[PDB]
């Protein structure tokens, strides 16, 4: 986290284990095609209630160019990143089954 002003608080990066990542995946799937914009992450942060961490509710978290989100599945880890036009897509992800290994390697 990073602090900017009285109301604006900069969000840098998030790391999520299995249960919080599964809740995040359910929130992603339940959205009506709103899984791309960076304003979606403000809705997920309001769903997870970081204002309970910060005490008072009137805080607008800002998402900036290099925001990241490293989830974790049962088999491996998937990390996301924001880009120059404020959109979130996968950066890297690698879940390793006992017989086969999968990567994505965005690029």
């Amino acid at each position: 986290i990073s602090l900017v002003s009285k109301n604006q608080v900069k969000v840098n990066g998030l790391y999520l284990n299995e249960s919080v990542y599964s809740s995040y995946l359910d929130f992603v799937k339940n959205s009506d095609g709103h899984h791309n914009t960076s304003n979606f992450m403000n809705l997920f942060l309001d769903n997870i209630s970081f204002w309970k961490l910060f005490g008072f509710e009137n805080i607008n978290f800002v998402i900036d160019k290099y925001f990241t989100l490293v989830g974790k599945t049962n088999l491996g880890y998937v990390e996301f990143i924001c880009d120059n036009n404020k959109n979130i897509d996968i950066y890297f992800g690698e879940w390793k089954t006992s017989s086969s290994k999968s990567t994505i390697f965005s690029g």
